[PDB]
Order: C-alpha cells, then sequence, then structure tokens
C-alpha cells in the first residue's frame, strides 16, 4: 500500500485539480506552458525546484506532502489512497 | 491518523471530499449503501440531506460538521470559486 507508506498526500494533478484550476490557468500562474503542466502532472520524477517551489507556495503545502513519479507511481498512489479511505471506513 | 486524513484549514463541500479521495459516485454510493444518484444529487444540493448520510461523511472524510459546507448548487459554486480566486490572488501577491 503506496498512500499508508508514505509521507505524501497529493499528487501535482491533485493540487491543482482541488482547485478546479485549468492546467492553462496553472501555467499562466506559473509562467510556464500547459505542456510544461500536462508533463509534470504525467511524470514528476524530474520537475525542477523552480516549479515545485511555487506548488509549495501557492498549494501552502511542504515537500513531504507532495507526491512525486512516473504516470505509474502516481496511479499506484492515488489508487492506493481511495482504498486506505474504503477500508478504513469499513473499520466500523 | 494525520498521514491518513488530509488537515484543511477551510471547509470542503460534499463533492470536493468525494473528488479529494478519488472516488467515484459509484464507489461512494456503495460505500455509504446509498444510489450513485443520491450521491449526485446531494452534490449538487446539499440542503436537505440526511443526517445518517452527512454522518457518513463525517467518519470517512474525518471531518467536523463545520468542516462541510452544505448548500443549494449556486452556494457551492460561489463558495469553491471564492476559494480558487483566493488561491490565485494569495499567490500573486507574495510575488
Amino acid at each position: 500500500n503506496l498512500y499508508f507508506q508514505s509521507n505524501a498526500m497529493k499528487t501535482l494533478k491533485e493540487l491543482r485539480t482541488d482547485y478546479g484550476l485549468t492546467q492553462k490557468e496553472l501555467g499562466d500562474l506559473f509562467k510556464v506552458s500547459s505542456r510544461t503542466i500536462q508533463n509534470m502532472e504525467k511524470d514528476s520524477t524530474n520537475i525542477k525546484d523552480s516549479l515545485l517551489s511555487k506548488y509549495m507556495s501557492a498549494f501552502n503545502v511542504k515537500y513531504d506532502d507532495i507526491f512525486l513519479g512516473n504516470e505509474y507511481e502516481n496511479f499506484v498512489f492515488t489508487n492506493d489512497k481511495k482504498k486506505s479511505i474504503i477500508l478504513a471506513f469499513k473499520e466500523k
């Protein structure tokens, strides 16, 4: 279980969607193209700190709160997150 | 339980609660033993949600009654949209 094993709480995509910002709105907010946001949401493995820091700043989160990884890892992570909640709830 | 539920300084809507933990309407329905349709409707307009259903949200997302935004589809809109404008304004205002 990846979400439970992790200090991370959110993916890049989740930080964005939590406020229903479009990739385009977020690009304009962070001074990079949409395609940069697409790419970083697909695979965060090589994200530049200059960009990571804007995420931490805009969304008031710490480095540890953010999940970083490739498309596969993001999936296992979010997927695992959903099951956690379901399973915790069912434990009563 | 702190790296299980994400601590949130502000209120969240029912839709946001589901959405935050990446569940579909159908899954949440099953989890709370109500139709997908019941979830759809309460997400649009929560004015009349049953406290039995509300408690289930509280218990599954670990939020207090005062942490959940309840309201019609317009109040919802204003509320989520104000949060958006805020995130944006706060960020630009540091630069």
